[PDB]
């Protein structure tokens, strides 16, 4: 059922590429756009895009789910996937990453390099091309434009906080606090990965009320915090065959949930070990940090946190889901918790 | 009068920064946004922003130029300056440039580096923040949003053509044609630098007709082609004390107007000299190309072209300006021709 939902969503990508790549003077640039789309918008789990499609189906009366409305829903889900693609192509450059979704990062491909900066911006531009082509006559068109623009700004402010807290070649242990961590992840991840897909489906379903969006946001931003904590845990302890990418948080001096938890539990001797080995390229220094995390039983702390987080998000669904179907939030929680 | 217009426009920047930098959790990111704005949106000529302000004043009845409408006009002119800033910060990374507006490029500043990618995207995001804060209740709000989004897409397609025609470490003389050149510059420069500022003032003045915008575009895209040809000429023959930047077109293997003109005039012996020396970092190779350009009297070809271009644009103003005041176009031509 879930594998079928994913296959159904991916089968719409060929039409998305077709409409985006249809004077002959820009032909060569349009061929490059097609290559950028095929490399960077495919290969992920499609959690955000599928959330738009399933939430729309659960929020709109089936008699109103005609062929054109369903096409608009699939198209807006692909818009969120294009936003994800834009963020990841640029993030991989700024984080000096090597692989993404089981292949070399686009910018690391021979012949691409920093031209990937413009390619990332083309992916973002395609969102607004698709919204104009399919949604311009709809009453929610401006709501969707402003929602995507706001989500991009919030993510970029979060990325600024992430990069400021992680200066290259400078110790920043003093700034690795739970308060700083929560702000980084709320802005860099929670808004675009959890609030945006549900909010887009809500606007398409005619649910535009400030209070209903605020209540959904209460659940979704908390889900988003867990998703980034899980991402931080997997950066170091995930299987690369499963995650599809190589971790860089320790080398990049990141304010990861792991280092925040390490600092809260470390003895003065362990603090000194972290200070001397964190945020540096040397593989033996990275191994020393991982050994410290294992000595402090951080994988067990993460598993206990996942349990407590799940119970907290479920309690927030009980408080704030109404009048929306709880299934809207439960289905998204299922995608991130196991 | 013109120096006074520039000073009046720059005096509004402090309020632009104030409104964009006003929870305390993102405080550190907002301080970085202020630094990005002060470094990258100031120091230029403000030709695009001033065009919005002067064209609005010339297109709107003075009785309708109340304090709030004039504020909206200044704000939209600063939005075009933020779009310029976004494009330049990223272009300087992709072109491996050293200086911009008389100072080191933002990405070359110690401590910035490739974090400049996210900084560039923050500048673009501020456009939509300003349009929502000052223009959301106006009838032209959606027209302006779509105009800025379209101008960004066109510029990015042009940047793709520019970078595809200029592969690093590969000879691309065969693709340096007048037809390829005209397409690159129409998309990368002409739309955002000439059509966007006038079109924004037209929409704010209530001039939204397809035919009127098409007629203005006929003049403006041709002006834009000359502006990029002049930029290409100055890359090599301009005084850096005046241009504020160091040229990189020869080292970067760019489809510059100069190399297009060189190829049209070169003997087979000169073609071989260009083939062996173009698109390479070696200063002696760059000097060989410049000497070839001087041997082919390319500065004289440029001066004759500037004369013929000016007469052509003036003939297009005579054909297509009506019903707009010709002063709208003449004032912009004055900014680029001497
Ligand atoms: O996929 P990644 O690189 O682990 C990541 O989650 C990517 C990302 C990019 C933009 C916003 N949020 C997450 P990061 O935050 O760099 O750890
Ligand atoms: O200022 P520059 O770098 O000479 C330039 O004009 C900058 C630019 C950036 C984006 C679009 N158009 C021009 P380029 O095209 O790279 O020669
Ligand atoms: C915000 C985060 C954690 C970045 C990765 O998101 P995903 O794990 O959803 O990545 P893909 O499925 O799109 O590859
Ligand atoms: C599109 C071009 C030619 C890039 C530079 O524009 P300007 O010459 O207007 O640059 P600033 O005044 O903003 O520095
Ligand atoms: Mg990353
Ligand atoms: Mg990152
Ligand atoms: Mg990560
Ligand atoms: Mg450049
Ligand atoms: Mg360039
Ligand atoms: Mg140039």
């Amino acid at each position: 059922v879930y594998a079928q939902e994913k296959q159904d969503f991916v089968q719409h990508f060929s039409q998305i590429v077709r409409v985006l790549t249809e004077h002959p003077e820009i032909g060569d640039a349009i061929a490059r756009l097609k290559e950028v789309l095929e490399y960077n918008t495919i290969g992920g789990k499609y959690n955000r895009g599928l959330t738009v499609v399933v939430a729309f189906r659960e929020l709109v009366e089936p008699r109103k789910q005609d062929a054109d409305s369903l096409q608009r829903a699939w198209t807006v889900g692909w818009c969120v996937e294009l936003l994800q693609a834009f963020f990841l192509v640029a993030d991989d450059i700024m984080d000096s990453s090597l692989t993404r979704r089981g292949q070399i990062c686009w910018y690391q491909k021979p012949g691409v390099g920093l031209d990937a900066i413009n390619d990332a911006n083309l992916l973002e531009a395609c969102i607004y091309r698709l919204l104009k082509l399919y949604c311009r006559e709809q009453p929610y068109y401006l709501n969707l434009i402003e929602l995507f623009l706001q989500s991009s700004y919030q993510t970029e402010i979060g990325q600024t906080l992430d990069l400021l807290t992680a200066p290259q070649g400078n110790v920043d242990l003093v700034r690795f606090t739970e308060k700083r961590y929560k702000s980084i992840v709320k802005y860099k991840t929670a808004f675009y990965s959890f609030y945006l897909p549900i909010a887009a489906a809500m606007y398409m379903a005619g649910i535009d009320g400030e209070k209903e969006h605020a209540n959904a946001k209460k659940i979704l931003l908390e889900m988003g915090e867990f998703a980034q904590i899980q991402d931080d845990y997997l950066d170091l302890f995930g299987d690369p065959s499963v995650t599809g990418k190589i971790g860089t948080d320790i080398q990049d001096n990141k304010c990861s949930w792991l280092v925040v938890q390490c600092l809260q539990r470390a003895t003065p001797e362990q603090y000194q070990i972290l200070k001397e080995n964190y945020g540096q390229k040397e593989a033996e220094k990275v191994a020393r940090v991982k050994a410290l995390y294992e000595e402090l039983d951080l994988p067990a702390v993460f598993l206990q946190y996942e349990e407590d987080s799940y119970s907290h998000i479920m309690a927030l669904i009980e408080q704030y889901a109404a009048p929306l179907p709880p299934a809207v939030f439960l289905g998204l929680a299922r995608k991130i918790y196991k």
